[PDB]
C-alpha cells in the first residue's frame, strides 16, 4: 500500500492530461480519481514496462502519450501515487439514453447467446469494480476511454489481462456498436 500525500507530490507531470486530482474532462484521458489502489498499481508498473524505450513488444501495456514518464519512479513512487489517485473522488457523466439503454442490456445481460457473460459480476451493478480483487472500476469513466479499451481488448492491442485472460474473452464478443453502447451507459453509472 501507498502513501497518498506522497503520491500528491509526485505528479506534477500528469497533471495537465489526468487533472490534479484526476478528474480532468479530457475524453480520451482516463479519469483516474477513486480508481482502486490495486488496479492503478498494476496498470503503472505494466505502462512503465510497455512504454518505456526500447521495451520488449508485447511485455505490459503501451501507451504511447506516455513514453518515459514512468521510468525514474520506483515501486514505492508508483505505489503512492495510486494511493493518491485512488484517495480522490471520482465523478459521473453524461448517459444519452439513445445509446445507454442499450448499453445496460448489455452491462446486465451480456450476450449469452455468444457465451459472452454480463459485465456485473466483476465489475460490480453501480461499476464500482472489486479492487480487492483488482477488477477496476467503470462507473462515471470517459466514454472515448472505455470504447478504446474494450476496442483494445478485443483487437489484441491492450493484453496486460494476461494473469487472467479475461477481458481478451470478453472483448472478443463485442461489436462496434455495443461497445459505444457499453461505454455510454457506464459513463453515467454510479
Ligand atoms: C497526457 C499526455 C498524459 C500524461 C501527462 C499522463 N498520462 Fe496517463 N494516460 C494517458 C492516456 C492517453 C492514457 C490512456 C491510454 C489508452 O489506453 O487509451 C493514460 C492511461 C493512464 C493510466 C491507466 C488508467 C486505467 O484506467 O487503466 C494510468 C494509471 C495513468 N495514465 C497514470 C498516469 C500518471 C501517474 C501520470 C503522471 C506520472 C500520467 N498518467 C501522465 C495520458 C497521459
Ligand atoms: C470478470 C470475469 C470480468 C468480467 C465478466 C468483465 N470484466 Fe472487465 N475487467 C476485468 C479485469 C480483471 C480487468 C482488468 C485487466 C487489467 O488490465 O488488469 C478488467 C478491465 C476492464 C476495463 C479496463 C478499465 C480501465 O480503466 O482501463 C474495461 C473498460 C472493462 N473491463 C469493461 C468490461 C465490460 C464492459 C464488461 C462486460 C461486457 C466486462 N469488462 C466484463 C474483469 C471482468
Amino acid at each position: 500500500a501507498g502513501d497518498a500525500e506522497a503520491g500528491q507530490g509526485k505528479v506534477a507531470v500528469c497533471g495537465a492530461c489526468h487533472g490534479v486530482d484526476g478528474n480532468s474532462p479530457a475524453p480520451n484521458f482516463p479519469k483516474l480519481a477513486g480508481q482502486g489502489e490495486r488496479y492503478l498499481l498494476k496498470q503503472l508498473q505494466d505502462i512503465k514496462a510497455g512504454s518505456t524505450p526500447g521495451a520488449p513488444e508485447g511485455v505490459g501495456r503501451k501507451v504511447l502519450e506516455m513514453t518515459g514518464m514512468l521510468d525514474p519512479l520506483s515501486d514505492q513512487d508508483l505505489e503512492d501515487i495510486a494511493a493518491y489517485f485512488s484517495s480522490q473522488k471520482g465523478s459521473v457523466g453524461y448517459a444519452d439514453p439513445a445509446l445507454a439503454k442499450q448499453g445496460e442490456k448489455l452491462f446486465r445481460g451480456g450476450k449469452l447467446d455468444q457465451g459472452m457473460p454480463a459485465c456485473t459480476g466483476c465489475h460490480a451493478p453501480n461499476g464500482v469494480g472489486n479492487d480487492l480483487a483488482g477488477f477496476p472500476k467503470l462507473g462515471g469513466q470517459h466514454a472515448a476511454y472505455t470504447a478504446k479499451q474494450l476496442t483494445d481488448f478485443r483487437e489484441g492491442n491492450r493484453t496486460n489481462d494476461g494473469d487472467t485472460m479475461i477481458m481478451r474473452g470478453v472483448a472478443a464478443k463485442l461489436s462496434n456498436k455495443d461497445i459505444e453502447a457499453l461505454s455510454s451507459y457506464i459513463q453515467g453509472l454510479h
